[PDB]
């Protein structure tokens, strides 16, 4: 795991932050909030996370409550952003526009 | 107290299901449809929408899976056979498989 | 649908609060942080709650990072503690037993 | 690659051991799994369908209610091979929890 570079992240975010993430202030990390119409779509929605999650062995630090989702990305081995988080925060942006 | 289809709730009901890729299951007063997802992450993020919402309504599904294919049959225990219930979580079902 | 009154809560909340779970003090509710041993526990942990959730038309509000889980219980409805927490509470601790 | 009947002799008895059987007329083991109700069944299907996308070996099973029934084979070598044993040993530790 490594750092993206300036180069990668002019590169990577962009389409991300153009559809909702943004990165934090303190911290090496993004964030996005997602709105579903209840608690059935919202973890359906989280299953398919947890699946990917341990497939690749990339989790998120999410909150739920109902039908709302706040996820942050981040990889702890290089203590901040690397491929992992925008590979998993594009495949949980696949999973999201089919809930 | 679940109570099963009558002939005129059978011929108003279901077609509508067939028409969507349900079939009676053969030899069994059942419904029946199988599922083809890309993967099995959609299969078993499918599924367990519909866990979810088989414990919100307490009728479950009589299902096998394997990989991307999920294969669901319905029928009410109660009443040995086809039950409203059976009708609104395959209506339920269908919501959730369109999605994906 | 209503908030438990100071007897409801003397004898409602000894089994919780002697297992971890604590009053908050901005607000009516009960929290509690699980730790599991990896993250396969945990969210089988939050599998089983959600389909209790679902069941019992109440949820929790949790946050999840790999192998942690905190749970912050209130209802809604009575802007408060009522019985729905208790109960959601303690089928959370039958649960958090069968995970490890 | 399928197991040769020594790994079979070496890594079925335990298994067998707690219920599981292989399949006539086809290479491959299946066990019936019961539970109180369906909360636990499907909680139990969780935990195991996290490991199966981290494993990338999936189950052939079939669940009514409480009940779940799992038959593992591994259709690259058309039968048993050591992603079922470790699966079905996997499976075996999730169970006994429930």
């Amino acid at each position: 795991a490594h750092r993206l570079s300036a180069e990668e992240r002019d590169q990577l975010l962009p389409n991300l932050r153009a559809v909702g993430w943004n990165e934090l202030e303190g911290r090496d990390a993004i964030f996005k909030q997602f709105h579903f119409k209840d608690f059935n779509r919202a973890f359906g929605f989280m299953s398919r996370v947890a699946l990917q999650a341990e497939k690749l062995d990339h989790h998120p630090e999410w909150f739920n409550v109902y039908n709302k989702v706040h996820i942050t990305l981040s990889t702890h081995e290089c203590a901040g952003l690397s491929e992992r988080d925008i590979n998993l925060a594009s495949f949980i942006e696949q999973v999201a526009v089919s809930m």
